[PDB]
């Protein structure tokens, strides 16, 4: 089929249509299609719905009407507070994401947590003396873990006047963003000034609005994100580098297969204890499986990839059509990017479709709710129900299409330090001999209208093959992985220099640095390479890139790399396009204000020449002369 | 007016001046943009659009072929205009928290000794809120060590570790205990904003009913908690509202004055912009400039707060604000935060009228910035005023009209001001409403929307409710409308029914009272529960209703929900944008009421909707065993 064909890049993603094809299963590229063409008015940004007035539609008309809305705010405006409710939807995402962190962390610390520990103790020591801890080193774990509860919840509060983990950034940016009022001041707070900045007659200036957006998205990249990825470190192990593997035949026929789907590895790391629990793997055998297989979906996959080595079964687009395999007897599901058509397509099968959190209600789904003083215990039963739905799996409807690709994952920066003998002076002086001209992390989604992954797999082919090394997150894990790019003998893929120093480490030319979240690894990369300079993370030879991205939280994401310095491009425009001036200002006008600035760029090789280009001329401010 | 279409615009005859006046120097209004909108899309009228994510942008169909049944994300009509309500009623929650947080970061800043001008005007009431929410030793230790641990109990309430907000337990036992099984308990202000935007986020809540109820949970949090705390420290900081006497409508504004217009929400700069031009030496330069003195009118919810607490006339509600410029004797606009319509940026512009911004968070391009905190509020708005008193020097007489004499209203009934008058206690308002004299009570809190003839509703359900025995509590845009309308005075009582005349006559208050700006909404949520509490029941269980006949904002449907989630019946003229799905509408209409108690209304006839309204009265007063 040309259709299925022009879909994906990936064989397996290919055998998964033509089954859905024939069994008459719609998919996300189907109702894609149904929603093309979209909206216009909505497409620009030019509509609003923020009060009863209205709604408003705004045109560019020569007789004058319909300029502005009923309210008299002008189309800078009104896509100004669209785009700022949209960045304060994916700074939400990874709020409550860190929020729940924190809560197991206190659950833990007040022995009210079964099954949980800490497990990186140094890390908490280390992380609870970096914030202000007193004796972090020598106190019992347990009050030096309530007592980086406490820091954390109060960047939850509204006393502060900078987030705690900003002290990062080094001092430059800093004051940068003290002078612009972009300085995060609280996780929550900046979201709900957000909303409140967006209500009618409030913020009517689109670049105050464009600069609360930016302050809102650093209290997501450093604050609810960063929280969100060093107390999962501290509960659940710092990633090392590890083998594993990618793709849909990463399930197994004769294998009860589990899937973990979502965000949360407050569940998933649970899910996974309770299949290795004797009593769990011999009801397993009784049912007449060979054992238990856990894969990951989405970010909870990429993150029980990082710390425990689980394959992943695929990313965005891949989600419906690991249950069309007819061998998922359940998805365990918890909050964001799950899309709801899958509890349509698990009742075509025997799967369960399992939720987990009050935040994540599916109508329809079996919800087994899970919080730390039951998640031992909640875990146990929805793995039972799992087992149970093993036995209802009807054989005549089972094809698992692929040989899963070997991949290495881990790279936190605990592991990229430790790999470059304890100091990140190798790496620096790989970048000023120009052996690795730069770095560019490519953390983006799917997206139906760009073909799967065919951009974030040419991107990541393109900077490698330029001397630049790619970090890659999210759904680009998937992408880099299925590609046979994340393994050390792809430095064959690379150009000369960034191979001879990736095959001097032992390491791939692209890391996997983790999920979603684990951007913020990213960022604590760039602040401590600024920082050992004593430049800004604006001089760096640095890049961002989401080619296919569609969340909200992908749009955060972007906006916290611009605004903390790093140029980031992005396959497809924000819903923008209709204020030329809001458009500016994000293509161009942020350079002048955050040093780094947005790029739309459709093209994955004109994006790389892009990026290239802004590592170029860092490299030149830095006086690099290789 | 001769112009047909400028009556039917608005009841009143200085909007009709002054939308003739507009007219005729070619100055468009907000009745002439609404035109311009009408038709809508229909599919954002319905709520069946969205933007959430760019694998849309989405819309939800009713087609043969079945096609656009979901969004690309699989969502389905329900999820789609639950999380489009969801996100509407926590941008209004959002409102009034920041305003919330507003007056907690004064209250510091006058217990560090940090807020030149500013002081705790009214220390019994710290005291006694102090308290009440427990701080130890509330009655007898220094002011400022007493507002430094009620500060920190607001702050918590703005953080992430409490399991409810400090002032849900006014609300009876047996409504706490529901919201808490059915997961409704607010536990932070800015948590349950939060919480909203995530659960809206692409695949993340899809489920219709959870959506709503954290609507519920997300609206609770600021009448209990953003509203409340505003409220309750604003009296704090400004004096709790005692009765007394004003006058509303443009012809508040003075020809031989320098007219003040303060706008907004935020009474910490109101109050200042007050002090300030009460200052010597700023009324000389007043008087230099030609002017008999300085006069400051209000409008808004920061005018509704100064006419609670300082007596200060108001020039008009929501639609009024154009108007008030097109009077060419508005010498300033001093605005702060919320229901500003950046029109008036342009209107000004038109005429000598300086537009000043004072919150960094209330920007307007074109605006004279000049930001005001409470470390420098007192020399910031001196020179706002002096701004003023320079663009009065610009005025054009020959562009001034100011159309009508003000109308006169009594203003100031604070729950403190209302058990004043009953004698210290609610027993002498129970024994009537127990004798039938007093059928019931609706708070009538609504905006002003261009759909409706501006405050014809307001005013008839106004009057029909009265009529009926039952008492009005007013505010927000409804203040004006009753004021204009004469009902806002003792001698209104010969317009009520024999009852309610007989009651307000023996305590000498109008039969509509004035409890103060959107915020104080709060305030009636108190009463409430002070009446629940008192007689043993729950809110649902009283003979109370609110009602919004003219509603627009985000703000004016987060009120609407947290009084239907509090067991309030909850009329609305207008309906939300959420019709393109019959189950979210008849949750919100029906399936609410065996959930909270209470539910929405949607009814444009002011009569019919008197009618709804007084069938729950007749309904409630019948559970309690009335027989009067
Ligand atoms: S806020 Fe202004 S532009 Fe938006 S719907 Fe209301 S009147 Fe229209
Ligand atoms: S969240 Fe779902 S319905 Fe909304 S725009 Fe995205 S794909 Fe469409
Ligand atoms: S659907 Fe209403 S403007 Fe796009
Ligand atoms: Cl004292
Ligand atoms: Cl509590
Ligand atoms: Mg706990
Ligand atoms: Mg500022
Ligand atoms: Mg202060
Ligand atoms: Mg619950």
């Amino acid at each position: 089929s040309k259709t299925i064909r022009s879909r994906s890049i990936w064989d397996d993603a290919h055998a998964m249509l033509e089954k859905a094809k024939a069994e008459g299963i719609s998919t996300v590229w189907d109702r894609a299609a149904e929603q093309t063409p979209a909206c216009k008015f909505c497409e620009l940004g030019t509509t609003c719905r923020n009060c009863i007035m209205g709604p408003c539609r705004i045109a560019n008309r020569k007789d004058g009407k319909m300029r502005l809305g009923v309210c008299g705010a002008d189309a800078d405006v009104i896509v100004a507070r669209n785009f700022g409710r949209f960045i304060a939807g994916g700074a939400a995402g990874h709020s409550d994401h860190g929020r729940d962190l924190i809560e197991t962390l206190e659950a833990v610390a007040e022995g009210k947590a079964p099954g949980y520990t800490i497990r990186d103790v140094a890390k908490l020591r280390r992380i609870a003396a970096e914030l202000g801890v007193a004796d972090a080193a020598t106190r019992p774990a347990h009050d030096v873990a309530a007592d980086l509860v406490t820091i954390c919840y109060n960047d939850f509060g509204s006393r502060r006047n900078a987030l705690a983990f900003l002290a990062r950034a080094p001092q430059v940016r800093r004051d940068l963003w003290q002078r612009l009022g972009m300085t995060p001041r609280g996780v929550d707070r900046e979201i709900a000034e957000m909303m409140h900045r967006t209500h009618m007659g409030c913020d009517n200036d689109h670049t105050s609005l464009l600069v609360h957006a930016a302050r809102t998205a650093l209290a997501d990249g450093w604050g609810g994100s960063m929280i969100g990825t060093e107390l999962s470190d501290i509960l659940f192990g710092t990633p090392r580098p590890r083998q594993s593997t990618v793709n849909l035949g990463v399930l197994r026929k004769d294998a009860v297969n589990i899937l973990v789907h979502g965000h949360n590895p407050v569940v998933s790391e649970m899910i996974l204890a309770a299949t290795r629990e004797p009593a769990v793997r011999q009801a397993a055998q009784d049912a007449g499986a060979a054992d238990i297989n856990v894969a990951g979906l989405c970010c909870t996959g990429n993150e029980l990839l990082m710390r425990q080595g689980i394959p992943m079964a695929g990313n965005h687009l891949m989600t419906e059509l690991a249950i069309v395999t007819g061998a998922a007897d359940a998805i365990v599901a918890d909050y964001q990017c799950i899309m709801p058509s899958l509890v349509q397509i698990a009742a075509c099968y025997h799967t369960r479709f399992v939720t987990t959190s009050p935040k994540g209600r599916f109508t329809g789904a079996t919800h087994v709710e899970v919080h730390p003083h039951n998640a031992q215990e909640r875990c146990r039963e929805i793995v039972m129900l799992a087992i149970d739905a093993y036995t209802r799996r009807d054989p005549a409807r089972v094809d698992i299409p692929s040989q899963p690709v070997s991949i290495m994952s881990g790279f936190s920066n605990e592991a990229i330090l430790e790999a470059l003998g304890g100091t990140p002076k190798p790496l620096i002086d790989a970048v000023v001999a120009g052996q690795i001209r730069g770095f560019v992390g490519i953390v983006g989604c799917n997206n139906p209208k760009i073909r799967q992954d065919s951009a974030n797999v040419t991107l990541t082919r393109e900077l490698i093959r330029r001397d630049i090394m790619v970090l890659a997150t999210g759904c680009v894990t998937t992408a880099a992985g299925k590609a046979g790019l994340l393994v050390p003998e792809a430095a064959s893929k690379a150009g000369e220099g960034l191979a001879a120093v990736c095959r001097s480490l032992g390491v791939p030319p692209v890391l996997h640095m983790g999920s979603c979240v684990d951007n913020s690894r990213i960022l604590q990369l760039c602040a401590l390479l600024a920082t050992t300079l004593g430049v800004d993370i604006s001089d760096l030879p640095v890049g961002a890139s989401s080619p296919e991205w569609y969340s909200e939280k992908a749009a955060a994401i972007a906006m916290y790399a611009v605004a903390s310095g790093i140029p980031t491009h992005l396959g497809l425009p924000p819903n923008i396009l209709g204020s030329e001036n809001v458009t500016a200002m994000a293509l161009h006008g942020l350079q002048d204000v955050v040093g780094a600035a947005f790029m739309v760029e459709p093209d994955p090789v004109k994006a790389a020449d892009m990026l290239e280009a802004h590592i170029v001329a860092r490299r030149a401010r830095l006086g690099l002369t290789s």
